[PDB]
């Protein structure tokens, strides 16, 4: 599914990332702009052989198992498959583990390049929350 902008910060919204551990919701859209252009299906190879899933690239290194990882972990107790659905459920959950681990939004590469620092409320601007 391709999520339109608004209609993203919205399920964002109703998941309980706006403001969680501390980042505003134009945080999050503007780090799934980046990261999947708003698609639940985009995977993307990593260099070590690991894949990004869904509208917030989650690692099958760390966080799903897609069962083609060596020594990998899936901390977020998930199918990388479920990271893919129409359904955010999956992605925002495992999001919120991600996010408390330590480097809090830093763990999403694109988000400290594109998003950290600049008016990520942009993002949000004119959707109706
Ligand atoms: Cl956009
Ligand atoms: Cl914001
Ligand atoms: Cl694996
Ligand atoms: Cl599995
Ligand atoms: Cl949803
Ligand atoms: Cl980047
Ligand atoms: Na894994």
């Amino acid at each position: 599914k391709v999520f339109g902008r608004c209609e993203l910060a919205a399920a964002m919204k109703r998941h309980g990332l706006d403001n969680y551990r501390g980042y505003s919701l134009g945080n999050w859209v503007c780090a799934a702009k980046f990261e999947s252009n708003f698609n639940t299906q985009a995977t993307n190879r990593n260099t070590d052989g690991s894949t990004d899933y869904g509208i917030l690239q989650i690692n099958s290194r760390w966080w799903c198992n897609d069962g083609r990882t060596p020594g990998s972990r899936n901390l977020c107790n998930i199918p990388c498959s479920a990271l893919l659905s129409s359904d955010i459920t999956a992605s925002v959950n495992c999001a919120k583990k991600i996010v408390s681990d330590g480097n809090g939004m830093n763990a999403w590469v694109a988000w400290r390049n594109r998003c950290k620092g600049t008016d990520v409320q942009a993002w949000i601007r004119g959707c109706r929350l």
